[PDB]
């Protein structure tokens, strides 16, 4: 049983993830996304959410009034705070499974060049925080990071989904496409076989493409 | 300038991006390239195993329609070469850019081999978790991409007003106005950080 909120300037980004979450898993209470406008924190009538960065440097900050404003409302002490940031640890499918049994995670999705970090430093002094990003590349801001995490989590929490080495190639009907032929030993009946030829599968793929992964 | 085609059997996940942007984005149901009425896209894998394989032949057709010989045809899997910012400069360049999104156990890999047999093919991972297919992959893969379109550290703490909140102090040194003593302690607190967080990054085991 799981509710995750999100905080973003772009809730329409989030929308289709709401909409996507199984109905039954809902129904039976197993699942709650709810996506909240940072805006409604704002404290001016121009409703601003960022301000330029002390010592200098390029684009903005998102301001921490707003942020803690938005946080106090949101949070409790039992409450898992996600801060998607290209400068964080690495969220990892072993990340994924420890949060998967929490009650309450909250993912602040920021902009610009960041949340002013005494955000998350205060936060921390009464909630748990973890600071993560989901890749080495660069984006925008935190909600396409957002979308991967609740998509990784959720699919590990009981029932939402219903009811190494990589993975080498998988093939299907009809055996015979565009001159190319399923693989003989996928057809033989030799299931040992057939389990060493993935296995090699396997290991000379994980070579080819991730060789970080031997 | 950029086309960037997308297929899926998700069309509707896809919207994310028609918010925001201002390069065209066009995305298309692959079920639209089925011929049965159950339309259906896949079935159990060959030489068995759990779950389902997106059948070659639907794949081939809307592929055959979608892309040409400049095509560079992506597809997220997760036993894919790293896409990396490195992948996505590489690609800020590119006439034409074809995101394969794979669901249920993958693509038939027959899809990816014809395919490579008139245009380029670049199988990718966004990174080691597990997503139900490739759309959400494809949403990264795209916003990293279009940012660089013409047209080493982590970074440190970032601050702005008030100077103390909650009782917490910006960091003195970054109202000093000294330009060489922030740049300073900004690259100390990108080492640390660097050091803790991803000691990968400057060679170093990770944990
Ligand atoms: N990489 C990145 C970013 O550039 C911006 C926000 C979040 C992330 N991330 O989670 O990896
Ligand atoms: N990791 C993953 C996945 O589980 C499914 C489709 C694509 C990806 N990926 O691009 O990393």
């Amino acid at each position: 049983s799981m509710k995750i909120d999100v905080v973003t300037i772009f809730p329409e980004y989030l929308q289709p993830v709401r909409q996507s979450l199984p109905g039954k898993a809902i129904d039976a209470g197993l699942v709650d996304v709810a996506v909240h406008d940072l805006r409604r924190w704002t404290h001016d009538v121009h409703k601003s959410v960022d301000d330029s960065p002390y010592g200098g440097g390029p684009g903005m900050v998102m301001k921490p009034t707003v942020w803690g404003d938005a946080l106090d409302e949101i949070c409790t002490s039992e409450t898992l705070l996600v801060v998607p940031t290209p400068a964080g640890y690495p969220f990892t499918q072993e990340t994924a499974w420890q949060w998967s049994t929490e009650d309450h995670l909250v993912i602040a999705c920021g902009r610009y060049e960041g949340i002013d970090q005494r955000v998350a430093d205060d936060a921390a002094t009464r909630m748990r925080v973890r600071e993560v990003s989901i890749g080495d590349y660069v984006l925008n801001g935190g909600e396409a990071a957002a979308l991967v995490i609740i998509e990784a989590v959720l699919r590990l929490v009981p029932g939402v989904l219903g009811n190494s080495l990589l993975e080498g190639p998988s093939y299907t009907r009809p055996p015979s496409w565009r001159g190319m032929d399923v693989p003989p030993v996928l057809l033989s009946g030799d299931h040992a076989k057939i389990a060493a030829w993935r296995a090699e599968q396997s290991r000379q793929r994980t070579i080819e493409r991730r060789p970080d992964l031997l």
